[PDB]
């Protein structure tokens, strides 16, 4: 037998052109409208995921949530000689089926998979993975995370003035109370950039949260 996971990756192997970053989330966006959906930022939060890539230009970015590897190889692809995109993956066949879409996308210079539990990997950026301050983070894990996770990336000192923290699904599912913290919070200033839910017509929504110092 085989998984919806391993299915989109075949798909991709089988399908995209190697070392063919856009080719690759082509396949995968097709894939997931046509046969199976799947819990990829997909192609419309994409663009706008790419966008604020595009305008920060982080040189150390980290990710929560890698699923089958949609999301770091868009935004890999955006990054600069020397940056770094560090995702964090709880699924261990997940990190794997990751492992193998950012090698075939030609991405793997750019990208430090870690697997494990964000809060658990968290505290130990500094440490184990030489992080002073990160630039950008992408919460795209389960929902009920967003929150503590961003306050324990603030009191481990991960942050720093304009780190910018970019959250999926602030809609749909929804995350209200990483919403109404940061929104609340005189640390972040915050904006709020509407779409659609990943190959659906269902209204989602990102919010970019910009630190502002404790
Ligand atoms: C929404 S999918 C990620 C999609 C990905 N960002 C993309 O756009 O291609 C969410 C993932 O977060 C993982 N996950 C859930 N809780 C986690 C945690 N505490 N730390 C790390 N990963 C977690 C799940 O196993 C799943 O792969
Ligand atoms: O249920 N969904 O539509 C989604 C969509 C998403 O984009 C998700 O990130 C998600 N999740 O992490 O649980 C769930
Ligand atoms: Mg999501």
């Amino acid at each position: 037998g085989d998984t919806k996971e391993q299915r989109i990756l075949n798909h991709v192997l089988q399908h995209a052109e190697p070392g063919n970053a856009q080719s690759v989330l082509e396949a995968i966006d097709t894939y997931c409208e046509q046969k199976e959906w799947a819990m990829n930022v997909g192609d419309k939060k994409g663009k706008i995921v790419d966008a604020v890539i595009q305008e920060h230009q982080p040189s150390v970015l980290l990710e929560l949530g890698a699923y089958c590897g949609y999301s770091a190889v868009r935004m890999a692809r955006l990054l600069s000689p020397g940056a770094r995109l560090i995702t964090i993956e709880i699924n261990p066949d997940c990190a794997a089926i990751t492992q193998r879409m950012v090698d075939f996308a030609g991405m793997k210079d750019k990208v430090t998979l870690v697997v494990g539990a964000s809060q658990d990997i968290i505290p130990q950026l500094k440490k184990k993975y030489d992080v002073d301050t990160l630039d950008m983070v992408f919460l795209d894990h389960w929902k009920d995370r967003y929150l503590p996770d961003t306050l324990l990336l603030e009191e481990c000192g991960l942050l720093r003035k304009g780190t910018v923290l970019l959250a999926d699904n602030v809609i749909c599912p929804g995350a209200p109370d990483f919403l109404a913290h940061v929104r609340g919070s005189s640390c972040f200033e915050c904006t709020h950039y509407q779409s659609f839910l990943e190959y659906r017509e269902v209204v989602d929504g990102l919010e970019k949260a910009i630190y502002k110092g404790p």
